[PDB]
């Protein structure tokens, strides 16, 4: 495995002149705050998880510009029902990198943020100018469980320095990287105790199955056991396509029942040194993810896949 | 200068998919009536009766709303924002869905729609529900052939093809064709939409045409890019039309035969092309490198014109 696993976390495709912020805002337990939510964000976010964004609607640009002038923190709601904008919990996201640019006269803002604190939603109110403000309450934050989880993680993929040592940070690493659906992510986000969070995760890893194509609900694509981490963030990560759409990707060493489309391409690659090719379901041709292929034959691995969470469903 | 290409192809939006469902039904609201019509949250374009609006919708709340629209009157409200940055709008126009197709990419439900502007309105109430959707309480508004010939005369002096069949015979439709196709900024579009009477609209448009100057790149303002005399129409919609990029972003572009102070980026491409038979290359300002639009180049030697430019309204300001 010869590849710098610190390059993906940099999101260099998004831009390399990104202004950086080192100030850190952290709210007290049980404190009630009013935090804006970005209307296009759909992701469930946990503390320690990074969220890259590319925004071009003038209202999102203005609100990020104002956040950058202040505490740089927005609210990422854990929607139980994104079609209905229903959410009871969420995680704050603190912008740590920022970039302005223009394209065709349209002001664009590129942002890189990281989850900081869980919160319970108290009120979701929309302003007269359309922007949404959420009144939230900041929630407060067993090495046997940790060792047991780390044990079954090594059984799935041979991956210590990669995993956090603190039980709180480790519980959130596991919550954000397990190949689980949204309902289980929200279940884990509701849990207040790291001990309880780790114990629920152990139960989830054991009931885990395999990943089928959602459009088929039949054809198996990959499994926990080919999960393969190419990034310090872990085997699961959010990346932005060239037009602002955020994909959550699970990297696996081998996949089944998948065809390729088009020509391997290096543009806007989420894994520097690698080229991507659209992978679709060999049964329904539903796009599922991308196969990445080395650009220099001196790199290991030579082939790996990055499959979107949204295209997969567990058995 | 002579055209050897089917100007009815661009209006079909075949790049959006050629197997679009269509609807024969037509809904029209009574004059001076209050209607409650939903507003798509990411639409930003100023719409006029008779104008086409293509869309590609990703958000599950958008596709739910449009799915429900397809099962009802297929009509949403397009606001003419004074300030998009703050959702400030006093007038608008209804858009009726006339074509539709559902897709699914990476497990994400996708809706593509082609809609046409029908009736303009004044907004009485904008109110966002609990789920986030915006509903607009609106009042449908009620709807000198010398001005018409005077308008048409200076249109021909800009482009020869803008002559007869390319232009509507009715003064109401004609004032809306002109409002949608003049190379004017958003403040003038809103001014024309506010006008209640067609004769008043036509006379305002004649005044605007006489004061029309040139189009400069927005970022640096100094460099001219094109001018009204270089306009020429390659679609039955007219010289000005909205098209969707492959990711759902709607671009309003003006087609012109010649542009200055523009460099090109890379090699021509035929993917997702808005003008079948032509390839596109990103065009950018010579001075400040800002992307301005696209140069279109024919893929066959027997096509005419062999080259033209589609320049976005958003990158251009008047002189
Ligand atoms: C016509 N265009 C489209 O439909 C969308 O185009 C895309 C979408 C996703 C990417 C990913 C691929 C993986 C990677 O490494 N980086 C990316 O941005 C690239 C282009
Ligand atoms: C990083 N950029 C991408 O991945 C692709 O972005 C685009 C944007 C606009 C187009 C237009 C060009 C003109 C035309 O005729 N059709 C289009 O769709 C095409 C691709
Ligand atoms: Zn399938
Ligand atoms: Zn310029």
């Amino acid at each position: 495995i010869n590849f710098d696993t610190s390059l993906p976390t940099s999101h260099t495709y998004l831009g390399a002149d990104m202004e950086e912020f080192h100030g850190r805002t952290l709210h007290d337990d049980d404190s009630i705050q009013v935090i804006p939510v970005l209307p296009q964000v759909m992701m469930i976010l946990v503390p320690g998880q990074t969220l890259p964004l590319q925004l071009f609607h003038p209202q999102e640009v203005s609100m990020v510009r104002n956040l950058i002038q202040n505490d740089r923190t927005f609210a990422v709601l854990a929607y139980s029902n994104v079609q209905e904008r229903e959410a009871e919990f969420g995680t704050t996201a603190e912008i740590y990198a920022y970039r302005e640019e223009q394209d065709f006269g349209i002001e664009i803002v590129k942002v890189k943020a990281i989850g900081r604190q869980r919160f319970k939603v108290l009120e979701l109110r929309t302003q007269s100018d359309g922007i949404q403000q959420a009144k939230v309450q900041i929630l407060p934050e067993a090495e046997t469980l940790m060792d047991r989880i780390k044990k079954q993680l090594r059984e799935w993929d041979e991956n210590d320095d990669s995993l956090p040592s603190n039980p709180i940070d480790f519980s959130y690493w596991v919550a954000a990287n397990l190949p689980i659906d949204d309902s289980l992510r929200i279940q884990l986000l509701k849990i207040d105790s790291a001990i309880q969070r780790l114990r629920c995760e152990l139960d989830i890893m054991n009931k885990c199955t395999s990943l089928c194509c959602k459009q088929c609900q039949e054809t198996e694509i990959t499994t926990k056991n080919e999960i393969f981490s190419l990034s310090r963030e872990g085997p699961m990560a959010a990346y932005v396509n060239p037009h602002g759409y955020v994909h959550e990707i699970l990297t696996v060493y081998k996949a089944c029942n998948l065809n390729l489309i088009g020509r391997p391409s290096t543009e806007h690659s989420w894994f520097p040194g690698y080229a991507w090719t659209v992978a679709q379901c060999k049964i329904c041709a539903s796009h599922i993810g991308w196969k990445f292929t080395a650009t220099k034959k001196d790199m290991s691995p030579q082939k790996f896949w990055g499959l979107t969470r949204s295209a997969l469903i567990p058995t």
